[PDB]
């Protein structure tokens, strides 16, 4: 299309159909039970990504909305990727830890809360209370990191989550600064570079800690 | 009303109504924790089909759609009805074969994203894009019909599942093709006879399919 | 602003955000699995409602629903609550008194019907057709009801299972009422009285509730 921004939207909607096909193809065969709900998991996640970014490049995942006296074109159906994709990454990380039901509640619903408080944000239109939702959001965030250092092993296992932890730090953090900055926010970065950036970070986010995860011995139980 | 599929909405109302009562006033006394499991499954997937039926009929779950120069009548409630019943279903299956967790996360969210595109495609005002998302759909739902085939007992389990597993196959199969053919694609049938045409699908799919799990003895563990 | 429910809103934002703090403090430390998984349940249920008291508050919960030849207010949100809040507090229930799957299965379903039918009479714009969902969303409160009597321990757990059944049971009740009399029914008490008696029914059934809950022996396991 004619939108600058369609660039970064094909080239996502591909990494992420691709890493779908990739895990899928990897996970052919696996019969290990632990192994086959980390396989699920992590091939429903860039799955559900490709639809998404699809709907975004087609146009169907995009709308107007009014605030500071313009009508601002926000990606909504980002909030309808993450609002799964992140739970599912999250159990990941808990599967990998045997964290306690309550724990995964916990970081579950959280996640729910700062996927839907950003999406009120993106959709509010009063300029300024967009902000206060994106505070909410950010402290959701905030609790989610905290219980990932605070709230939880096989050696190989808690190495495995060692990384993925810090990966998930540093790629989940840089997801407010981008919302902030860019065209949902302060405006100050173009929808094309948001767009890119969000492209990046959702590919590492997703194909980049798939890759990482679904190469690890930790995946599967301990077997002779 | 004076819309012509009113009758066909009004008897999927009935038939939903009057399953759901009968699998309620069934249940009632199973004491079995496995047999509690199936009926409560098996329930909740009319009474909920009855709620998106009755939304139909009182217009409620109809909305207008612009595609090929057009305002193009899509009752959209189908795909609420549908993204909780087919997991349901799938679950009902799942739970005979006492699947894998890894594997019943793979049902259920390849049959998410098999509903999420097909409402996608039918909200979708760019003709072409509707096709597309056709397309994806089928392919989730192929990926549901592979794992039903590849991806799996007493023999009373082994039988009610083979049978309920046919059910599906041929029941399911079927939506594709009327969507294609009927008002949401490429409008050859009119709106009134897709609308008998799911009708008869859906009944057989939930309340037939639940006749014949609730009849069998594979939906209670074995005891003395 | 110049609505004047604002006051209640904003009341209903404050103990809802205060009460998620409360709890959010007391249950820090705790590490016996069952009683982190009461904590997180219980947490989050005012962390959701406060999330959205606050989007009623700011009017982006709000939308207007014409029907009786009017513009009618219809805060949307607290279905969006509701949607969640209420099957954890049943799943609160639920735990306690160690529920068979299929018993939770049926009463997370009937209650996802109430709330979604709740919404559906809500947003209908044929009058007399919003008291027929109305009725069907209070039929599968009463099934509710009739579980948590005649569907199901440590004494302590029997004790304050009792008590919040009866909790329970009184302010759920009052929900249809306020609905029927109120702006969403039949219009007999205004938005402004609606909107506080809601706000007292939330708090209590949510803050008050879950006092009673994290107050109790009955949210630890067994242990010496
Ligand atoms: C698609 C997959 C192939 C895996 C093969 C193995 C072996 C940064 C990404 C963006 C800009 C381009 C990141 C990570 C890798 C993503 C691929
Ligand atoms: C409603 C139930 C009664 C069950 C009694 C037993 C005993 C095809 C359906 C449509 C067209 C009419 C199909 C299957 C049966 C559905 C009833
Ligand atoms: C916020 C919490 C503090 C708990 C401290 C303990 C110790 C009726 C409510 C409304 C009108 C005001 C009710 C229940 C208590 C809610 C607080
Ligand atoms: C695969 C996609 C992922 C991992 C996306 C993660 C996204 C977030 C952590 C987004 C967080 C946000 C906030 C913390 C504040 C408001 C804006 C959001 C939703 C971008
Ligand atoms: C009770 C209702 C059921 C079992 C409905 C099943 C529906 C499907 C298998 C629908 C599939 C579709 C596609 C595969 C492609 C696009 C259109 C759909 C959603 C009708
Ligand atoms: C924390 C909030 C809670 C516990 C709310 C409970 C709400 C209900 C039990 C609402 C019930 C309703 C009906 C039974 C009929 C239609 C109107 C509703 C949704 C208010």
């Amino acid at each position: 299309t004619g939108r600058p921004e369609w660039i970064w939207l094909a080239l996502g909607t591909a990494l992420m159909g691709l890493g779908t096909l990739y895990f899928l193809v990897k996970g052919m065969g696996v019969s290990d039970p632990d192994a086959k709900k980390f396989y699920a998991i992590t091939t429903l996640v860039p799955a559900i990504a490709f639809t998404m970014y699809l709907s975004m490049l087609l146009g169907y995942g995009l709308t107007m909305v009014p605030f500071g006296g313009e009508q601002n074109p926000i990606y909504w159906a980002r909030y309808a990727d993450w609002l799964f994709t992140t739970p599912l990454l999250l159990l990941d990380l808990a599967l990998l830890v045997d964290a306690d039901q309550g724990t995964i509640l916990a970081l579950v619903g959280a996640d729910g809360i700062m996927i839907g408080t950003g999406l009120v944000g993106a959709l509010t239109k009063v300029y300024s209370y967009r902000f206060v939702w994106w505070a909410i959001s950010t402290a959701a965030m905030l609790y989610i990191l905290y219980v990932l250092f605070f709230g939880f092993m096989r050696p190989e296992v808690a190495s495995t989550f060692k990384v993925l932890r810090n990966v998930t730090v540093v790629l989940w953090s840089a997801y407010p600064v981008v919302w902030l900055i860019g065209s949902e926010g302060a405006g100050i970065v173009p929808l094309n570079i948001e767009t890119l950036l969000f492209m990046v970070l959702d590919v590492s986010a997703k194909v980049g800690f798939g890759l990482i995860l679904l190469r690890s011995r930790a995946i599967f139980g301990e077997a002779e």
